[PDB]
């Protein structure tokens, strides 16, 4: 299932998180 196929999905959600660390 997606549980484990999100494999993919590990990049918009994980980078998106970036938008906390450029604030500077």
């Amino acid at each position: 299932p997606l549980s484990r196929g999100k494999k993919w999905t590990e990049k918009l959600a994980r980078f998106q998180r970036s938008s906390a660390k450029k604030k500077r």
